């Protein structure tokens, strides 16, 4: 982790005590790991919640679930458990604790088994489960001159009796939290994302929640797809958000304006970017998914480990950052190679933390951190979207003034900056790499076999940030071509494979001086005209699985096709741009290109002729 961050080993495995309490006698116990880390803010006192594993970080062993908390943001903390097992036998737990907060309420809901030795999506029968609800109260006092918190905790109540044994169809098996923080939804209901089983040994997720302070619960009848795990939520615009695990798979995202009624997949924003490893086939991790206020910008921020070593040892703990169209990596939070799967992210008062697990031998401690570099970083970040944002949306349109030019879904846009190999995005989540371009004012001009810049989609690799663009996007751009070529030129598309040969959508032009708009697989054919050193604006749509291709605000000839059969979901390798960027490919593109945007949806007709209508005042070189 960055410059000017700091943490200690809060949890300390084989060390830290906690006061182990059985048959009515209590006893300093040290403890063996502590892992699922859950940590939050309660009217001013810190509290971090986790499993207290006593003998061994194995699954199905003796676990408590036990709380720290401190009045001075981590510098002090006392301990307690918070929540005692059955103490039945030797591998009793209460398991996944997640956590809300209300009020000066910590509503922790767990998992409790007494006896089984095998991991609970494998058991055939609920003989062994319960799922139980704690209220810790948080109280303060100001007595002697200093602050002194407390935590009295409730005994746990069974929910069972709010578990259906039959859901659309199938027959109910056990559930459990998906570990971490859930939320209060906007309304007052207690929320929590669940992680369910059926009689069939199949593992899905769903919403679990109270209308009246936990006393009674309810679920929502829509359900994600089968393997998705462990969900995390918050409330995003009047709608939550459900970002779930799947192990050997990418991470599934879904949207639910009804709790959890209906679940529609975010394939437009966030759904199937993140994924598990880098070859995203090994298992998956808890992640913490939080909504904050930062610089008075709503945001979220999102962890989840790289995973480089694979299997379950999930190094290189990671932090994102995002408004729902821009995706931004903040960086490695963990230290070097070291395993570090879990954690949760607190904003507080203007200063962010983290509590993570660091795992060696399967021994595992949970370090407390201090976010320093890591929240300048995102402030910067954010200053930079707002500031573009606030750009774009002040300028005066060609009318007095014309319509504004369209900031949302709006995330990317190269201009001005670049570096000798970079064409630099603007709002500094992903850049083109490029070959042989010279830099010009808002962009780049282009020159011989190999030349053009990329703009990756499936290629960034683990995490794909544009997966947008499979399901719609508008790219634009401001193009003058400056040689006529000796054959058909590509100028700007979405390509389905590595080199280009094969399209989604896109534009070339050609010896006739006419323009050459690409719809899929269908064959090309040629329409209108173009003149040399003439700036064209260009703009390509793709939505409902149909391409447009429109220059100057107008249609091309036969613009409205179909560019994917409706089986299939393309798997866009990378966007084009100036040419190819390809040795490999024999064309030779000598244009300039200026002012490239990408936007996560289809424009309509007024905001496309907009952007043609203010073509010139859109770029960056005169702010910086
Ligand atoms: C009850 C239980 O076994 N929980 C385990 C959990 C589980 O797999 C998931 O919460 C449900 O599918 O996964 C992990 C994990 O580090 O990957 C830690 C927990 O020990």
């Amino acid at each position: 982790l960055a410059p000017g961050s700091s943490r200690v080993e809060l949890f300390k495995r084989q060390s830290s005590k906690v006061p182990f309490e059985k048959d009515g006698k209590v006893t300093e116990r040290v403890v063996h790991s502590f892992r699922l880390p859950a940590l939050v803010n309660v009217d001013g006192v810190m509290v971090a919640i986790a499993d207290a594993r006593y003998e061994t970080s194995f699954d199905n062993s003796l676990i408590d679930t036990v709380a720290k908390y401190s009045v001075d943001d981590g510098e002090t903390w006392e301990t307690q458990i918070a929540i005692k097992n059955s103490r039945a036998s030797s591998v009793s737990r209460v398991v996944d604790p997640t956590v809300i907060v209300k009020g000066n309420k910590l509503y922790v809901l767990v998992g409790s088994y007494n006896s089984s030795r095998s991991y609970w999506t494998s058991h055939g029968d609920a003989r062994d489960w319960d799922i139980l609800l704690a209220v810790g109260e948080v109280t303060k006092s100001t007595a002697g001159g200093k602050i002194t918190a407390s935590i009295k905790w409730g005994s746990p109540v069974s929910l069972k009796e709010f578990f259906p044994a039959e859901m659309e169809g199938m027959h109910t098996n056990q559930f459990l939290g998906g570990a971490g923080v859930a939320i209060v939804a906007s309304n007052g209901n207690l929320v929590y994302p669940v992680q369910v089983t059926n009689k069939k040994k199949q593992v899905f997720s769903k919403i679990f929640y109270s209308e009246d302070e936990g006393k009674t619960w309810k679920f929502g009848k829509g359900r994600s797809a089968f393997g998705c795990s462990e969900p995390v939520a918050l409330e995003w615009e009047g709608k939550l958000i459900i970002n779930t695990r799947v192990d050997y798979r990418r991470r599934l995202v879904y949207e639910s304006s009804d709790m959890g009624n209906t679940w529609l997949e975010a394939v437009g924003t966030l759904s199937r970017v993140w994924g598990p490893s880098p070859k995203s086939n090994q298992p998956g991790s808890q992640s913490s998914f939080t909504a904050v206020t930062i610089e008075g910008m709503r945001v979220m921020l999102f962890t989840h480990p790289l995973n480089f070593k694979g299997r379950w040892l999930r190094d290189r703990l990671n932090l994102w950052l995002t408004d729902n169209q821009r995706i931004y990596n903040v960086g490695q939070v963990s230290i070097g190679d070291e395993n570090s799967a879990y954690s949760s992210v607190l904003y507080k008062d203007d200063k962010l933390y983290c509590l993570h697990e660091i795992n060696s031998n399967e021994v595992y401690s949970l370090v407390f951190a201090r976010l320093v570099g890591e929240l300048r970083i995102i402030k910067s970040v954010l200053q930079s979207w707002k500031n573009w944002d606030s750009h774009l949306s002040s300028i005066c349109t060609p009318a007095g003034c014309g319509p504004a030019v369209t900031t949302v879904g709006l995330v990317g846009f190269l201009s001005h900056s670049a570096t000798k190999t970079e064409w630099e995005d603007a709002y500094r989540c992903v850049n083109a790499s490029t070959a042989n371009a010279e830099r010009v004012p808002n962009g780049l001009k282009f020159a011989g076999v190999g030349g053009g810049a990329l703009w990756p989609v499936s290629q960034q690799g683990q995490n794909q940030r544009y997966h947008f663009a499979n399901h719609a996007f508008t790219l634009v751009a401001s193009v003058t071509i400056h040689e006529v070529p000796k054959g058909a030129s590509p100028l700007l598309g979405a390509s389905l494979d590595s080199s280009g040969g094969k399209k989604l959508l896109g534009l070339s032009y050609d010896k006739r001086h006419q323009w050459q708009p690409i719809y899929g697989s269908t064959p090309v054919t040629p329409t209108g005209s173009w003149e040399m050193g003439k700036r064209y604006h260009v703009v390509l749509t793709m939505a409902n699985k149909i391409g447009s291709v429109y220059i100057d605000g107008e249609p091309l000839e036969g613009s409205g096709q179909t560019v994917v059969p409706d089986e299939r979901t393309p798997d866009i390798s990378h966007f084009y741009v100036g040419g190819y960027k390809r040795s490999g490919m024999p064309t030779d593109s000598r244009v300039t290109v200026n002012n490239v945007l990408l936007y996560n949806r289809q424009l309509n007709a007024e905001e496309i002729r907009t952007l043609f209508l203010s073509q010139d005042l859109i770029g960056t070189e005169a702010h910086m």
